[PDB]
């Protein structure tokens, strides 16, 4: 199983969970409520013993505290994420990110003395979709989508619904107990004047690409790839892929086998392992 471990920051206690072994899978969500080794638990179930793994829950998310993210900026996150690599013992490491996680992989592969041996992204945020807005036309399908989703609840029950097909009744009530524990908490702060849950992008955040050093293989619904194929995830790599599949920006949920398969296929076939 996995160590449950509150790690000092300089943004406060962040929450860890952890398995020795070398390379370590470091995971990082999205933006939402779930804790990131529940979010993850189809791909960290599937890894292989030997592999170290290391979820970490932002601030505002899961377990890890409620507090004023206004004057946090990536950097800060970053440098947070950088103290808690160093807290381990692994010395080398794969990202393995969702959607918003991607800002942040980007500048601690680019800033870790450690050494990364690949990226897998699934649908990791790019600065095209950021400054359009997910779900602002530029695609008319999540355009389609949102507009679907009229309510809080309706927003909540699709959640509810495509994790509920997508994981055992065990790892959903898990998942949702991490989700409803987080909500609790963000009621004592979220509807204060000042509160902010998350740090704000700025342009500063968008000047980084993955080293061509570096393997990446990134997922995503066929829709998005040539935002993809341009973007800031992918690189020359012999071994960097886009992998086009799924019905829903959840593919960590749903697509874990293919994944998995992929992730099988660069460790097999790392000059650097």
């Amino acid at each position: 199983a996995l160590n449950k471990e509150m790690v000092n920051t300089l943004l406060g206690p962040i929450y860890t969970c952890h398995r020795e072994g070398n390379p370590c899978f470091v995971f990082l969500s999205g933006a939402g409520f779930f804790s990131t080794a529940d979010n993850f638990a189809n791909i960290i179930d599937k890894l292989p013993d030997s592999i170290g793994i290391l979820t970490i829950d932002a601030p505002n998310s899961g377990y890890s505290p409620v507090s004023n993210q206004a004057n946090v900026g990536l950097r800060d996150w970053v440098n947070a994420i950088l103290m808690i690599f160093e807290h381990f013992k692994f010395q080398s490491y794969l990202l393995c990110v969702h959607s918003i996680g991607g800002f942040a992989a980007l500048q601690i592969m680019n800033q870790s003395s450690k050494a990364c041996l690949g990226f897998i992204g699934l649908e990791p945020t790019t600065v095209m979709i950021y400054r359009a807005g997910f779900s602002s036309d530029l695609y008319p399908q999540l355009a389609l989508r949102r507009q679907k989703l009229k309510t809080a609840a309706d927003r909540l029950n699709y959640l509810k619904d495509l994790s509920r097909s997508h994981f055992s009744s065990q790892q959903f009530k898990q998942l949702w107990r991490g989700y409803d524990y987080c909500q609790r908490q963000l009621n004592d702060v979220q509807s204060l004047p000042d509160f902010k849950i998350r740090l704000a992008l700025g342009e500063e955040d968008f000047k980084t690409g993955i080293s061509e050093k570096i393997p990446s293989i990134v997922f995503s619904e066929s829709f998005r790839e040539k935002e993809y194929l341009e973007s800031e995830y992918l690189n020359k790599h012999t071994q960097t892929k886009l992998i086009l599949c799924g019905q829903h920006h959840y593919l960590h949920w749903s697509e874990t086998n293919s994944i998995l398969e992929k992730v099988e296929q660069l460790l097999s076939n790392h000059e650097k392992l």
